[PDB]
């Protein structure tokens, strides 16, 4: 290695083994440190080296002399030596700079007593040349952090980190690895393998068996960290389905149905009830036809509510979207069943959040900033500003309309509303502590919705004066049909919304808006719930809070409402009109919601989008901008058990916690910047090493036995997708690709060797429970294992546990910037050194 061309006999390597080099896979980086046969001690004697003095490999050696003056130059700089030396240069004056620098070296040493100050020195120096730093990695390309590396399948050089699998974009449209005939809303192939980070391969059978193990842990976590029973999660969230092997869908969809028996009856699925983050319009369907195992969001009612109520009065569309653009047509909704089970959002903690703070970065702070890749500082600035927008009429980068879009949500048939904690409470700050100024108005529909909405629906668009309005009306429990003249409980349940989306409306004097409230409502008080004034929206908490307010049906069940009750509003809460009346008179525990039956399911589906679903709530119970707790009764998990009685009186019966695996601290992602649980090394330390942002793994075993008290499921988000910043390096055989895996071409990375962070410890949390269930899960439920998977063509395989993973279970990751030539080679024989 060291070269005649230094002091050699002193410099050169103690012995010709492993011990004597820091060594990745008996590869040498250009980080690489050794151990000399003789040191230097200060520039003054030559003595017999320790084993604990080791030296950089650059101090004594270079990969060219182009290398070696960059070294010489850099070294002297930080060393205080003003020499430069410039092009023309020998090989003698610069193996003189170089000792001189290694004295200086060795002398700055002894002084400190430590090397920290020399590994700093040296990595700096070498992120400075092209082939050790991004120069090399680039072009970027549309990649969350900017590029990817493929590890190859057949590496030579590196044949630990070799797979028979890496099938990349099995997406539910394209599992098969053609697009599916069936599903034609998505043109594409409906995602992208390449999202954040490590990305693991879900092709790979042992890897799958690992998911499913995994799975089975989060579904009987109570059983087996705490020997309690009580503290199971129920439920499950799918993160990311458009970025993983769509096998998985298959793998969870059975197991529910193995473990849980969802398949059965409406009581065992409503217990269990489980849903996907997919966001291609070929999803929902697909699901449908696996069997509703899982239900997908309603993004076409997402970007209705979005459009038609959020958005600036300039960009807002027409309202009629918000009837017809749905899996739901809502005109007239009288099924028992509805076709297709859903969930209905307007905010989630990623989607219409982290997307306006990058709005704000990118507008009043750094326009150069690289997808959702933030800064502490840049949030904390970009919240200052969020904040203001908040309480404006005239918002800039904030949603109108909040109340208006919960109205709906919460008023709908045909869909599992889910209300995001950061409409209740603020995105930023400590758990619960500050509520937005829609909490009351949030808060006041959910408790109604327990009370009075039930039954069919209806929604009209009546083109009034200058512009339009739409109404909403649930015809109360027991009447699926306007005809239906119901019983005592149907004449004192029910609702009518009434929306506009312009603070222009104004009705002429001869306009009148009739709403059909239904048979069972013929003759009847009505008393408002939420009405619209200048500066915002009354919320009335009882009949007698309304007593001065009451209204009445003519004797064809309808209310009457004129320019005197409807026009346009601006304030910081409206931007056009909102206006909700309950039926007078419904007793004070009224409540019209129905359980699951045990009657048998005979479609074929396990999930059924009847009065039973529709009686569910779901609460995605975090913000990622939560501040960090700075003491014990601030941590989310204790606040949760402590306000349990809050979730129940807002009728949530299903509560999404965050992920709560420990965070990784790397930045390189949002999710690891503010700690969310999204970004973790270890799938099984839910706060168990070490507290999560939400508690302690006690804490968290506390809050899920509080919400079971109140007979509240708990849902555990299953992410499969990406691990972060494995402790241990790996030597892989690595390809430059774009999202979808297809190699840049023009690109130094072409089967070219690689240095990733992708080796767990073997000592965390995954080392004790990785396969550590598979044999209990084959020997209950066989026909999982039995099952050849879309993808591969083969069952799970779980005659390998993975108590260790390494880059062989991984597509590849998102490059780091270390560059083309990070690993060494020999400069006459043009090969890498291997030890
Ligand atoms: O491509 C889409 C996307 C990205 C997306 C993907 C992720 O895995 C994620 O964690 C967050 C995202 O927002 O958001 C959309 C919304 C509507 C239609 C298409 C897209
Ligand atoms: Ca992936």
């Amino acid at each position: 290695t060291t070269r005649s061309n230094l002091y050699k006999k002193y410099n050169q390597v103690y012995d010709r083994s492993a011990q004597s080099f820091e060594h990745v896979d008996h590869y040498l980086t250009a980080e690489s440190w050794y151990r000399p046969k003789y040191i230097l001690k200060d520039g003054k004697t030559w003595t017999q080296s320790t084993e604990k003095d080791f030296r950089p490999l650059l101090m004594t050696w270079w990969p060219s002399q182009e290398t070696q003056r960059q070294y010489v130059n850099y070294m002297n700089a930080q060393l205080g030596i003003n020499k430069t030396y410039d092009d023309t240069s020998n090989q003698l004056q610069l193996n003189i700079a170089a000792a001189t620098i290694q004295a200086k070296i060795e002398a700055k040493i002894t002084t400190l007593k430590n090397t920290d100050w020399l590994r700093q020195t040296i990595s700096a120096f070498v992120k400075t040349q092209s082939a050790w730093n991004s120069d090399s990695e680039k072009p970027f390309d549309d990649h969350l952090q900017n590029g990817a590396v493929l590890y190859d399948n057949e590496g030579k050089l590196t044949p630990y980190a070799n797979s028979n699998y890496r099938i990349l974009n099995r997406t539910p449209t394209n599992q098969t690895g053609k697009k599916d005939p069936r599903y034609t809303a998505d043109n594409t192939i409906g995602g992208y393998e390449f999202l954040l980070a490590n990305d693991v391969d879900n092709s790979n059978p042992v890897v799958q068996a690992e998911q499913l193990n995994w799975l089975h842990f989060l579904m009987n976590f109570g059983n087996i960290y705490a020997n309690d029973p009580d503290a199971n999660f129920d439920s499950i969230r799918v993160d990311a389905v458009d970025n993983v092997d769509a096998d998985l869908l298959q793998i969870a969809g059975d197991y529910l149905k193995a473990a849980k028996g969802i398949h059965k009856n409406d009581k065992a699925a409503n217990d269990h009830l489980s849903i996907l983050e997919a966001w291609s319009d070929n999803d929902t369907p697909y699901l449908h036809d696996d069997g509703d195992n899982m239900i997908n969001m309603d993004n076409k009612l997402r970007l209705s509510l979005l459009f038609s109520l959020a958005k600036p009065l300039n960009q807002r569309s027409g309202m009629n979207p918000l009837i017809t653009n749905s899996l739901v047509n809502r005109t007239d909704d009288n099924a028992e069943t509805a076709a297709v089970p859903s969930y209905s959002f307007i905010r989630a903690h990623d989607s219409e959040v982290q997307d306006l703070i990058r709005d704000i970065i990118k507008a009043e702070i750094n326009p150069n900033v690289v997808g959702y890749s933030f800064t502490m500082e840049e949030i904390k600035k970009a919240f200052e500003i969020y904040n203001k927008d908040l309480l404006a009429t005239e918002k800039k980068y904030t949603h109108y309309n909040t109340a208006l879009s919960y109205a709906l949500l919460l008023t709908n048939k045909s869909s599992v509303p889910r209300v995001y904690y950061g409409d209740m409470f603020t995105d930023d700050g400590q758990y619960m502590a500050h509520k937005t100024i829609n909490y009351e108005a949030i808060e006041t529909l959910l408790k109604a919705r327990i009370k009075y909405v039930s039954g069919g629906q209806a929604m009209r668009n009546q083109q009034v004066g200058n512009s339009e309005i739409i109404t909403s009306v649930r015809y109360g429990k027991g009447a699926l049909k306007a005809t239906d003249t119901g019983d005592r409980t149907t004449r004192t349940s029910g609702v009518a919304v009434i929306e506009g989306n312009n603070p222009s409306l104004r009705l002429k004097a001869s306009d009148r808006v009739v709403v059909n409230m239904g048979a069972a409502h013929k003759n009847q008080a009505y008393r408002p719930l939420l009405l619209t004034t200048d500066n915002g929206i009354k919320a009335y908490h009882s009949d007698q809070e309304a007593a001065g307010l009451v209204r009445y049906t003519n004797d064809r069940g309808e209310l009457i409402f004129t320019a005197a009750d409807i026009k346009g509003y601006a304030n910081p809460q409206v931007s056009g009109y909102l206006g909700v009346w309950v039926p007078v008179g419904a007793a004070a525990d009224q409540d019209v919601r129905v359980a699951a039956s045990t009657a048998p399911s005979t479609d074929g589906k396990s999930v059924h989008q009847n009065a039973a679903l529709d009686s569910r709530v779901m609460f995605e119970g975090f913000s990622n901008f939560q501040a960090f707790a700075t003491k014990k009764e601030e941590y989310t998990n204790v606040v949760i058990a402590k306000n349990v009685d809050k979730f129940a009186e807002w009728g949530v019966t299903d509560f999404e916690m965050a992920p709560q695996y420990v965070s990784s601290t790397d930045g390189s992602f949002l999710d690891s910047v503010i700690q969310n649980g999204y970004a973790f090394t270890d799938r099984y330390d839910l706060g168990i090493s070490k507290p999560n942002k939400y508690g302690t793994a006690d804490d968290l075993v506390k809050a899920i036995k509080a919400l079971h008290s109140k007979g509240i499921k708990v849902m555990a988000d299953w992410v499969p997708d990406q691990m972060y910043a494995f402790p241990e390096k790996e030597v892989v055989t690595a390809t430059r690709v774009d999202k979808f895996g297809k190699p840049v071409e023009g690109s130094q990375i072409k089967s070219v060797l690689y240095v990733a962070d992708s080796k767990s410890s073997g000592k965390d949390q995954q080392a004790k429970y990785g396969g550590a269930f598979l044999e209990e899960l084959q020997a209950k439920y066989p026909e999982l294992f039995a099952r050849k998977q879309i993808s591969t063509g083969v069952p799970m395989d779980p005659s390998v546990k993975i108590k260790q993973w390494s880059a062989k279970y991984f597509n590849g990751t998102n490059i780091l910037g270390r560059g083309a030539g990070y690993v060494l080679k020999d400069q006459a024989t043009n090969t890498y050194f291997n030890i």
